[PDB]
DNA sequence: CTCGGCGCTCGCTCGCTCGCT
DNA sequence: GAGCGAGCGAGCGAGCGCCGA
């Protein structure tokens, strides 16, 4: 398994759940999700271009925070060296503003932000390990959890199913537990 | 507001000999009547080369920039090591991304026209001012305050000559009491502005 | 003193711009 | 038109001095 970049996108504050989902449609907010579906889809479209990675592994999760909606994008680093992630990410940020926001930049502070190895300045683009998904994304539960997308086989059935998340989390803790022997 | 590129050109202390007529040796400079400078401290032959450099640089600038009437301020100086010219030219018509290629056009022309195709020995004789002192910054844009801040304060013998089409510095180029006046006037504003900022928390 | 996060520097990277041929 | 390539400069990030704990 490869490393991942994390880009977090804040989203300003009629879908169906797939048959296999156990989630509560009543707790998923329609309007913000529609914005998020465009952002993730278009991000990944541009991502595939700059990285020359048509099959790029990704996991995206849309969450409802205490102050704003935020979307975690995890893309495989293959094809995009850390040294050039910035110049490519700025191209993508611009596409979104044009395609989704009619070319009016969102008011939201820090609304499109890569995850660095440090809080201040001078850090590096963080290569997030894939265990980030069970350790930190899978355990989210409604209403905080709002939606998720992936092309990673392990998580197809997990995106929108709370039981399957629960299982994979536990499957992970077991594996962790196994290495400690 | 007008922004300015800054090119800095070194001039040597040097088919030019005193044993025969030539465009450098033959020139003799007078101060305009309004000037309070000391002509004995101004070096005639470097001055003469320096005048030709800035003159030609400018007309080549008006070509690439497609901007006749482009604002400029140029000042020739005698330093510890070399003579040098600070050329300030308005950015209009030249996007920073293409300054280089145009500056190299001009640099080559000056080498052919003034140096007869023999590239100057001097180490970094034609260099544009960047936003950082090392590699990888952009071409610097300064505003007019750079003139009262860093060029007007010079006195002789460091100050040799100045040329400008800028209304406000016409009389200052070669009048020292004029420079002094404008420097005080500027510093006063800068000082009040400093106070005002400190008091604005 | 030790410790550690933060602000910041600077040699360096490398996809992009665009006048030129 | 096509595409070369010097010049571009935002981005990078290990390293380090500072400062409050
Ligand atoms: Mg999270
Ligand atoms: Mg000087």
């Amino acid at each position: 398994m490869p490393g991942f970049y994390e880009i977090v996108i804040k989203v300003p504050s009629e879908w169906e759940l797939p048959p296999d989902s156990d989630m509560d449609l009543n707790l998923i907010e329609q309007a913000p999700l529609t914005v998020a579906e465009k952002l993730q889809r278009d991000f990944l479209t541009e991502w595939r271009r700059v990285s020359k990675a048509p099959e790029a592994l990704f996991f995206v999760q849309f969450e409802k925070g205490e102050s704003y909606f935020h979307m975690h994008v995890l893309v495989e680093t293959t094809g995009v060296k850390s040294m050039v992630l910035g110049r490519f990410l700025s191209q993508i940020r611009e596409k979104l503003i044009q395609r989704i926001y009619r070319g009016i930049e969102p008011t939201l502070p820090n609304w499109f932000a890569v995850t660095k190895t440090r809080n201040g300045a001078g850090g590096g683009n963080k290569v997030v390990d894939e265990s980030y998904i069970p350790n930190f994304l899978l355990p989210k539960t409604q209403p905080e959890l709002q939606w998720a997308w992936t092309n990673m086989e392990q998580y197809l059935s997990a995106c929108l199913n709370l039981t399957e998340r629960k299982r994979l989390v536990a499957q992970h803790l077991t594996h962790v537990s196994q290495t400690q022997e």
